[PDB]
């Protein structure tokens, strides 16, 4: 029934036409040429058809470096770029030259500082926070740029990073994140002051900006791959979007790629090979990625890196779509029962793929003897872009935010069969943001279907999160909505409780215009 | 009679301890080290105690990276680094991780932009300026900085630079300079208005900060050695200081290292092998910066330069003492008579020293068949630490700012063979600046021979770097002084008679507190 490329309309063209496209390239055209130019790498008969197959079926989400440069000569088709700061100013320039090289070719940059020496230590040093301006000044000299710098909360100078985005303070375009671990925790749940005031210094930062991220890296680091903890390959920090998990060190900076798995069509393809397709995938750009960068100028741990561990971040989209479809309320039992049964389905699939490249094509050195061709395999990036290229679904694993702001197309159905589908029931659903919870001619049942992301327990988006990530190997990006009336102990719980529950990070807080966080 | 080490008074022991010396080693301890070093490095049996001598008496200043670097593991002995910055974004983050690592070890750096395409040209790029506030921001950062940019006066970004320094710029911290051609400017003084309204521009910035430097590309390339000539090594900007003169390029970064001969005692050392050993010292200083650099992480560049042009920067200090010393004035007809003996003898003595020197060691490969072991020999760098460490004599080629800020010691023997060394007599002077010019009891000769920098004629500054020049393989560093008063119709001349005299260099414009440049 639905037709070959319907996601196509002329919204996505338009969008991919002026975004990603080069002149005189068509989107159909660019993907018989992704999946022709896939198929010539892997060696493989009958690979670009299946591949273009699932990409009709609307299967598939493409990430954007991808999009721009896959099988052409331009740019690079990673989407994270991680370095390891050594307590070194050579250390320092060369990360330096990383970010710089890389906010030109674009797909995002982060880096951990909290091995940098803090401010006062013998050398007086000046600290991170000071080395932190080269980077911020670098982003905002060279654009294709986007940086996340990550500090412990322990660090000597977390005072200095707490107060980035303040009025006048030198740091306004980077963004960061902070890693938090469990024993620090405790010491402060136990009421430790210092730790106390300093937290509560935190959730008021991120009431006020979003940020920072939080990074938990002991969850982070006990989640890891049994590869990483065989060898001491730990995770210091996340990338820009908090969803990768890999090891950067002083001769390896991470890097990754990523396509994403459209939900929506879950009960389509769950017995098909197209997790399994995009796997290969992924593969082969990684394969790209490496060919590209052995000759790059100042890219040379990151070449080094995805040389030995091939790393993958396969994600996904239209949870809540697939939620809908079914007439299923985001915060349920049964929805939890379906975000288990597609997050299992995908890890044992995405695994299996990776075993068979390895016999296929071999193991890279990290992996030798340990029977896959990729570290790791998982990751639920942010897909904001994405989600809107591919028939305007619905973000990542976040809910909707609202139902017209765009007409949900569920909501719009079930409007039809009431004969409600008129004109000033939707100007009344957009007067209230979006939400059809004012609606006396809808069921409670059906107004549950439709809440919007503010209307939804953020308790249950973490639970969710915490559920699905046995099944993840690296990590995912989690955002959460949060109405500026809520008492700092609701907020204080829930992101204590996010730890408590394994979750390896925290993206945004966002803010709404004036039981949800306690309850699922 | 002057005893050894006279000039290694208490004062000049504690500078040194203070500034350059590790502690626990003294500065006689630290010289002795030095000389011995040179003399193993050189194999020349006796050197040590040669240079030793001349040390002892008074005759040779070394730079502070030689006292505080020269055989030791710490630092480099180089006092100056200039980068040519390519096109991309690989070449500038070259340059970037060069700076830094420069103002780490210290010694200045400097680098030329104007080859960096303008803002708003195709990639649309952000031009010269958006990128001087990364090197703004390193030096900033990394500390032992001090930095110069470079830009072509005809550049399309020349407005944005000549708002360096202006309330809230971004650029604050940089210094830089302005190469000026010769067509330019006689299209200017031809009646060109956009080259008056911005050379009128660039005028009053130099009176209100002291900056920008002027560069006279024309007459630095017109003036450098044949071999730069016959290799079309273009001279596209100086250092920090504005006395050198040396190519950099896409492979090669300019550095070298500098001592000065004591003016003071010219009719002590000028019949004396004193020139060509300090000219011997500064080709093992090279050596040493080429051993020191050739594993160095970003330095390479500055390798390849020190291996094959090992240019020195050997220059003086004194010139106003040594007048003095024989009752001369410094705008005189004797004075240009000493003027021309001393730099013709400096010019003959420094290459009959790079003559044997290839004899004994070989030519670096952009010398071969040339005849001599460096590139340039000469350079007038800024000495005012270097002079208070050697006796308090002159700085460099520049008068004394005055005769009482520190007394001078020709003044006070003028004073006591009249019976008028007195408090109320040196109160006086204190209390009018330095000056003498008010007292009536002194004859107009002898007020003419202690007239402060303020009082002297500019003309016959640059008049007299005018006449050395063509002794001088490199540059020279020359400020003015200039009363606020001054028509900006005088200051004009004065640039123009500069560039016209073949200058290639301005460096500061002073000020003071409310026919000095249009006479001799
Ligand atoms: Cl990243
Ligand atoms: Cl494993
Ligand atoms: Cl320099
Ligand atoms: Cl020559
Ligand atoms: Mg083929
Ligand atoms: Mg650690
Ligand atoms: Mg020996
Ligand atoms: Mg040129």
């Amino acid at each position: 029934t639905r037709p070959d490329f319907e996601w196509l309309n002329e919204d996505s063209r338009l969008f991919l036409q002026r975004g990603y496209l080069l002149e005189g390239t068509t989107a159909l055209e660019r993907i018989r040429f992704i999946a022709e130019h896939a198929e010539h790498k892997l060696g493989i008969e009958g690979y670009a058809d299946k591949f273009y197959h699932y990409m009709a079926r609307g299967y598939f989400s493409l990430s954007s470096p991808i999009w721009s440069n896959f099988g052409l000569d331009r740019g690079l088709p990673i989407s994270c770029f991680g370095s390891y700061i050594g307590d070194s100013i050579h250390e320092i320039m060369v990360t330096t030259a990383e970010v710089g090289m890389m906010s030109k070719i674009g797909g995002g940059t982060s880096a951990y500082f909290g091995d940098i020496r803090p401010r006062g230590s013998a050398i007086k040093s000046d600290g991170s926070f000071n080395f932190s301006k080269l980077f911020d000044t670098v982003i905002d000299v060279i654009s294709q740029g986007q940086f996340a710098g990550y500090i412990d909360i322990e660090h000597g100078d977390i005072d200095e990073w707490l107060d980035i985005h303040t009025e006048g303070n030198p740091i306004q375009l980077m963004y960061y994140g902070v890693c938090v671990g469990h024993d620090w925790l405790e010491s402060m749940k136990a009421g430790d002051p210092y730790k106390r005031q300093l937290w509560a210094k935190l959730l008021q930062r991120k009431t006020e900006t979003g940020i920072p991220y939080l990074f938990f890296k002991d969850n982070a680091n006990a989640g890891r791959p049994d590869v990483y903890k065989d060898k001491n390959m730990t995770v210091h920090a996340s990338n820009l979007c908090t969803e990768i998990m890999l090891p950067s060190s002083n001769d390896e900076s991470f890097v990754c790629c990523l396509s994403s798995m459209n939900l929506l069509y879950f009960d389509e393809w769950k017995d098909t090979e197209a997790p399994e397709v995009l796997t290969y995938f992924l593969d082969v750009v990684m394969s790209e990625f490496i060919e590209k960068s052995k000759d790059m100028p100042f890219l040379d741990r990151a070449h080094r890196f995805a040389t030995r561990h091939r790393a993958l971040g396969l994600g996904v989209l239209g949870w809540h779509s697939y939620l809908q479809a079914n007439n299923i309320a985001f915060d349920s039992f049964q929805a939890m029962q379906k975000n288990n049964l597609i997050f299992k389905t995908l890890q044992e699939k995405t695994l299996k793929a990776s075993q068979e490249l390895a016999k296929r094509f071999g193991e890279p050195e990290i992996l030798k003897g340990y029977g896959r061709r990729n570290t790791t395999l998982m990751s639920i990036a942010p897909t904001k872009s994405s989600s809107f290229i591919l028939g305007s679904v619905s973000p990542s694993v976040e809910p909707f935010k609202s139902n017209y702001y765009y007409k949900n197309p569920f909501l719009e159905k079930l409007l039809q069969e009431k004969g409600l589908d008129t004109e000033e029931i939707w100007e009344s659903i957009l007067h209230n943001d979006g939400s059809v919870q004012h609606l006396e001619q809808l069921t409670d049942e059906e107004k549950e279907v439709f809440k919007t992301f503010s209307e939804i327990s953020q308790l249950s988006v973490i639970q969710q999160a915490a559920q699905r990530q046995k099944y993840i190997d690296q990590g995912q990006s989690i955002n959460i909505m949060v109405h500026p009336a809520t008492p700092a102990r609701d907020l204080n719980q829930l992101y204590l409780t996010a730890e408590e529950l394994g979750l390896k990070s925290i993206y945004y807080q966002y803010s709404m215009s004036a039981n949800l966080l306690s309850c699922s």
